[PDB]
């Protein structure tokens, strides 16, 4: 009875390396427009990010930064990107290390091997209307394990500002006393529409590029396994989110392994 | 003879490569500076990057209409449909340009985004006969075309005041309390552009991703048609020549030259 309609040829309005279309084959919900699409983190009130170019640790490489003498690699133990820009198979997917990409202070060229996240989105993604979870994001192509997908982009806000945001649905915690969040509620990119999955296929990794202010890592999603075409993308939102939200709604991810469904929570409340 | 001694002085940081040739002498490709493609800071400048402070448009076309708010913040959008300054653009007294930004409703490829889109023309760093390194066009360039930005280290008046080398400074005209770009230590292709008494490019103040009026970004546009091989240059202005004249004199070689040893002698000797 109902057709899949294409309702936006590019929700990023041309701001990404590729267009991100939106389709809806499920209901009458038109293209989401209660937010401003931005491709890189914004600020409302000042974050006082340390941008002093002299504070950048940087490499003195004269090659494409594949030697273990690259200081940038060394700051993360080693450079973790293979030759096609994908995380090495031994990459710690459980506790990813901080990645330091090469920056404007490095001697190397813009096209060295240590610049994956800064080069932006390469895989083809689609915003689509899911059965039970509002909008979601899926792959239009297969994506090998360890490939960079997109960054979690938003408005940088302080601990205190987060405390009083009305909607807490789109917060990402920036990990390291004085702490900050990304809030994608009013300003965000394609990643604000990525759903929680109890069986995730992407992991967030903290990355530094043009600054190395440790209060403000940038959050890069990489696939944690090969992803088949058409699969929904999803990461583990984590307990902070679910401890709060569990009483308003439960997880609809549909996995055998789901630990946040109405069923999982009732089995748990009773196993206690 | 004239050999290519760097394939790209910008190390792939620009949209296009900028080669270095030397057919005049034995000087190697300059390297006493760090090539950057965007302005940098050393000491903190606190640029206002509050997205809510951005004046922005509500267009859902390509921003060609006179109703584009961003266009009006400079009387009119000054760019034709090919991204060139209008013929009637005030080349003597250029107004402030406000390009579209991340707060505008429009698309990234609207018509009000010329400078933020980067270098498009083919430029070359070459060795000149008499003024060290210079920059020249490797193609014809019509009047009103964006060439490159003057990129460097943002610094205060006080800091400029104590800089040993004052050869690479650009004043950011502003209200109260003023800043400079110093391209001495950190710079892009434009640090190599020489002064000409018969100039073929002009600097324009432009705002893009922020609108902190202390820190306009400086875009060079051609002020007439330029032929392949022509040296680019602008008028450095009296402030530079006043300081510099007692050290060296203008070698631009134009009959209009007003800063040569000769021209300076004829004025001292009208006194
Ligand atoms: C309240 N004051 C604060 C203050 C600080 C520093 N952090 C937080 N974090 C936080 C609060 C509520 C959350 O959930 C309702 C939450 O979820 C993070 C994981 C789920 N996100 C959803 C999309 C991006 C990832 C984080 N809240
Ligand atoms: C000393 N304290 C200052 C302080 C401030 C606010 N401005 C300046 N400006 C300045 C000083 C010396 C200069 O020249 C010797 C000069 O040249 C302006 C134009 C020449 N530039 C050369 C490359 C780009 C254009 C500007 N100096
Ligand atoms: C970051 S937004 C994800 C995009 C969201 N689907 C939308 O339509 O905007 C997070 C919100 O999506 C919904 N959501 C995400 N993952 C879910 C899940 N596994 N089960 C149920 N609802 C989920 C909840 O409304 C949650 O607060
Ligand atoms: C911003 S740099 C331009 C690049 C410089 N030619 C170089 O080789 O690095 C300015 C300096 O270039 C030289 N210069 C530029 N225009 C000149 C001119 N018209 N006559 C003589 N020297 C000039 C002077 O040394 C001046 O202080
Ligand atoms: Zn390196
Ligand atoms: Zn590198
Ligand atoms: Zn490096
Ligand atoms: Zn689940
Ligand atoms: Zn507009
Ligand atoms: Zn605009
Ligand atoms: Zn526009
Ligand atoms: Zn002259």
């Amino acid at each position: 009875i109902r057709t899949e309609k294409i309702i936006c040829r590019d929700v990023a309005r041309g701001y990404e390396n590729v267009p991100i279309p939106c389709v809806n084959g499920v209901d009458g919900e038109p293209c989401p427009e209660d937010y401003k699409y931005i491709s890189e983190n914004c600020e409302t009130s000042t974050m006082n990010i340390d941008r002093n170019i002299t504070h950048l640790q940087h490499c003195t490489c004269v090659d494409d930064c594949s030697s273990s003498n690259c200081l940038c690699g060394q700051l993360s133990i080693r450079c973790w990107y293979d030759k096609d820009g994908r995380l090495l198979q031994e990459f710690n997917k459980i506790e990813p290390p901080l990645i330091f990409e090469c920056n404007q202070a490095c001697s190397c060229w813009r096209n060295c091997k240590n610049r994956v996240v800064q080069s932006g989105i390469k895989v083809r993604l689609q915003l689509y209307r899911t059965a039970k979870m509002g909008w979601g994001v899926r792959a239009l192509q297969t994506i090998p394990q360890g490939t960079f997908i997109c960054e979690y982009v938003g408005e940088l806000i302080s601990d205190a500002e987060a405390d009083v945001r009305e909607d807490d649905s789109y917060l990402f915690d920036l990990d390291n006393g004085e702490v900050y969040c990304i809030d994608a509620r009013y300003y965000g990119n394609i990643s604000r529409f990525i759903n929680h999955l109890c069986d995730p296929n992407i992991i967030p990794v903290r990355v530094f590029m043009l600054h190395q202010d440790l209060r403000f890592p940038r959050i890069a999603f990489f696939s944690s396994r090969d992803i088949r075409t058409g699969e929904e993308l999803g990461f583990d939102y984590g307990d902070r989110f679910w401890d709060i939200k569990s009483k308003y709604f439960t997880c609809q991810c549909g996995s055998e392994k789901c630990k946040h469904s109405a069923e999982a929570i009732a089995l748990e409340q009773s196993r206690l």
